[PDB]
DNA sequence: CCGACGTCGCATTAGC
DNA sequence: GCTGATGCGA
DNA sequence: GTCGG
């Protein structure tokens, strides 16, 4: 549906979301208020009432009377009061730096440290993680274009076969749905030498390599089964440099790979559906495994699984290209 | 009325 | 020194 | 904040 539609009401939501998440450290009321910002961007007329949208699902008698508010006024009270507060204003932006939640947020502005360039003379007072998020603050918030992450993958798939080509290497998320653009680069990396039951080098191997054709430029968290860092494409002669990118590298064993991939692939709008089925035909569905229900409810071992059509297949449904998985 | 709301790897840190 | 809790991100 | 046991 077009913005115009309700996007007053769906960006008022999602500001209110933001400053929950971060202001008042209310995760769980940040999340309500993006399910109902997102319940109420998909919904196909322009809202007329808060007791219209009241019936939709994650909408409840609260936010019905900020739209009410917001329809009367074309503004919420509370919200142009927060917006205009130094402190909270102050708290809500720093946390856009990756690595500053709200709680390292909330300290550094109860210091007087309220903007980035206080962040710049600062660094001693910032952990790895957030003097790489302040460096790349711009590029991070910059979206992929799909034809540089094909670019992207072209580098992946190649130096990990470099290292051994009995790798097995998958760019997940939305990329893996056929998305014109994308947020970061999310791998999914296995090897037949890996199984929940049995080196613990080969996420590291991959990594150095990577570094070593000087992909990877940065390193925000590394252990020996997820790699959380920063790469950059190749400059094209005297054109301008690419920006900086977010990629996450993580290990999965073999037996948990497509578990692993269906999971990262997403949507998350598609997955609990596919999660829902499911339960039904007497299947649990997590990140790691499928299990069968279990006439009591005792989950049973892990079935195998060679192939995300496996999965499909346990719980009794045709394989859907993950172009057609938006849900 | 009142608890669930996703889960967990890694980095940092609090307490012993 | 170690172990557990918390912050953070996805 | 919303839902539902
Ligand atoms: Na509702
Ligand atoms: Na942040």
């Amino acid at each position: 549906p077009q913005e115009t539609l309700n996007g007053g009401i769906t960006d008022m939501l999602t500001e209110l979301a933001n400053f929950e998440k971060n202001v008042s450290q209310a995760i769980h009321k940040y999340n309500a208020y993006r399910k109902a910002a997102s319940v109420i961007a998909k919904y196909p007329h322009k809202i007329k009432s808060g007791a219209e949208a009241k019936k939709l699902p994650g909408v409840g008698t609260k936010i019905a009377e900020k739209i009410d508010e917001f329809l009367a006024t074309g503004k919420l009270r509370k919200l142009e009061k927060i917006r205009q507060d130094d402190t909270s204003s102050s708290i809500n932006f720093l946390t856009r730096v990756s690595g500053i939640g709200p709680s390292a947020a909330r300290k550094f502005v109860d210091e007087g440290i309220k903007t980035l360039e206080d962040l710049r003379k600062n660094e001693d007072k910032l952990n790895h993680h957030q003097r790489i998020g302040l460096k790349y603050f711009g590029d991070f918030e910059k979206r992929i274009p799909r034809e540089e992450m094909l670019q992207m993958q072209d580098i992946v798939l190649n130096e990990v076969k470099k290292v051994d080509s009995e790798y097995i290497a998958t760019v997940c998320g939305s990329f893996r749905r056929g998305a014109e653009s994308s947020g970061d680069m999310d791998v999914l990396l296995t090897h037949p030498s890996f199984t929940s039951e049995s080196q613990p080098k080969l996420l590291h191997q991959v990594v150095e390599q990577l570094q070593k054709v000087h992909f990877i430029t940065d390193t925000l968290s590394k252990g020996e089964t997820k790699f959380m860092g920063v790469c950059q494409l190749p400059s094209k002669n005297d054109e301008k440099e690419y920006p900086h990118r977010r990629i996450d590298i993580r290990l999965i064993p073999k037996d948990q790979y497509y578990c692993g991939v269906l999971y990262f692939t997403g949507s998350d709008i598609f997955n609990k559906n596919m999660r829902a089925h499911a339960l039904e035909k007497g299947f649990t569905i997590n990140e790691y495994t499928i299990r069968p229900l279990g006439v009591t409810g005792v989950a049973g071992e892990p079935l195998p699984v060679d192939s995300e059509k496996d999965i499909f297949d346990y719980i009794q449904w045709k394989y859907r290209e993950p172009k057609d998985r938006s849900e």
